This record gives structure tokens, sequence and C-alpha cells, in this order.
């Protein structure tokens, strides 16, 4: 047993399943703008203290263009057997712990690729994708 | 029995399952604008108080480019037996307790992993994960 694994739920009493997402997107604005301000000041100030009033008035008027585009890739995962090849009714679901070369497909399109397997019980496998315990307390791995 | 779980829901009258997700999302934009101000005043003031009218006028247009990409994970559980081995029609589900080693992969992918059981009623289980009651009373636990 070689490989290292990530547990990333375990169900007791039922299925485990999961979903992984990936969303790219891109966008831009486009704003334009006018504005009128029409002020005025009244301050009188003959020998020594000056006192001024100000009223100001704006007036504006914007439009903003957007325009956006993504991408989102989702791929789900279910526990359905076990190694045995019996029915999965209950335990975990692990992922290789290797991180993996991204997958993409034009601008917005990304994966990164999971191996997923999944146990009887939460005690942690060690046998590489696609192999199998060979022996009671899996020691050794064998091709699936 | 050592293990304490949390009631996440109950049903009397049928199935009880969960979805858990995460979501990881990095973002940027990038906006340049330009702006054009033309304004003008008129101010008479000859002995003793000053009176202006001011005028202005602005224009702007500016323009922003944002891309950003996230990740989602969703891990979900449905009840589908108890540890009798029965079908579950009815009853509650149940997460560990103990806060647990989150698993990432790459930069916007995270997990936080959970246990959960399922039981025939709302009463609190206390056997560890993969553990069974052992006796009516459910004071020992056996391995499932
Ligand atoms: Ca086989
Ligand atoms: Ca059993």
């Amino acid at each position: 047993p070689t490989a290292t694994w990530n547990m990333v739920g375990c169900d007791q009493n039922g299925k485990v399943s999961q979903q992984i997402s990936n969303t790219i997107s891109f966008s831009s604005t486009v704003t334009a703008g006018v504005a009128v301000e029409v002020s005025s000041t009244i301050e009188k100030g003959v020998i020594f203290a000056k006192a001024t009033v100000s009223v100001k008035v704006t007036a504006s008027l914007s439009k903003a263009w957007t325009n956006s585009q993504s991408g989102t890739t989702a791929i789900t995962y279910t526990c359905d057997n076990y190694d045995s090849d019996e029915e999965f009714t209950r335990g975990c679901m692990w992922q290789l712990a290797i991180e993996t070369t991204e997958v993409k497909s034009g601008d917005l399109l990304v994966w990164n690729p999971q191996i997923v397997k999944c146990t009887r019980s939460n005690t942690a496998p060690g046998c590489a994708p696609f192999t199998k315990c060979a022996n009671e307390d899996c020691t050794f791995c064998t091709d699936i």
C-alpha cells in the first residue's frame, strides 16, 4: 500500500455522494455620466470678521452597461459498492491525496480531476487507485 | 459508549438526508476612469458684501474589468438503514461532535468531513463510529 487518501465523509447508516464544482467568469462594465452643479454664495466682509452662506444644487444622470459570461463544471461521485463488490450501505468516501493536473476547455471551463474510493468503515485505506486489499489485514494490494 | 453526537434533524414519518457545501472564491477588478470638469463663476464685490454664482459641468467615463473563479464541494448523506440493518422509514440523523481535519485540493476546493449516523428515534446515541448497540439498553457497543 503506497497511496494516501483523505476522508471526505462517512455515513454509518446510508449513502454518501459528492459534487465538485468550478466556475470561471469574466465581466465588464462601461459607465457614462453627466453632472450639472449650480452654486452661489453671499459673503459680507468689511472691518475684520467675514461671514458667508453658500447654496449648491447638483443633478446627475449616469448609465452603465454590463455584460458577463461564466462557465462551470460539476462532477458528481456516488458510493455504490465496496472493493468486494457488495452494495454500499455505509461508511466512508475517500479522495486520493495527490494534487492533479487541471483540465481546461476554452477560457471558462476548468476541472480538477479527483480519484475517489469508498470503504466499509473509517479506517484509512492505503491501496493504489484501482487496487484492492489482497489479504485479510490489507498489507498487500492487488489489481481490482 | 464514548462518543457524543449532535442531532441534525428528525423525521417521524419518513426520510431525512443532508447536503453540506463549502465554496471558496477569488475575484479581482481593475477600473480605469476619466473625468472632465468645466466650471465658471461670476462674483461682484465692492464695499462690503460680496456675492457669487457658480455653474460647474462634469462628465465621466470609466471601465471596469472583473474576473473571478470559485470552487465548491458538496457532500450529501441519506438515512437508509438502522444499525439493525432494517430499512429507515423514520428517525433522526446524527453528526459526530468532534471537529475534524479539513481536506483541501488546490486553492478553491475544501471539505470538512462529517461522520453521520441514523437512529430509530430521537434518543441520543453514544456508540463510537461504526459501532452498534450490543445490548437491549445500549450500555455496550460492538463493531458494526
Ligand atoms: Ca472484483
Ligand atoms: Ca449488521
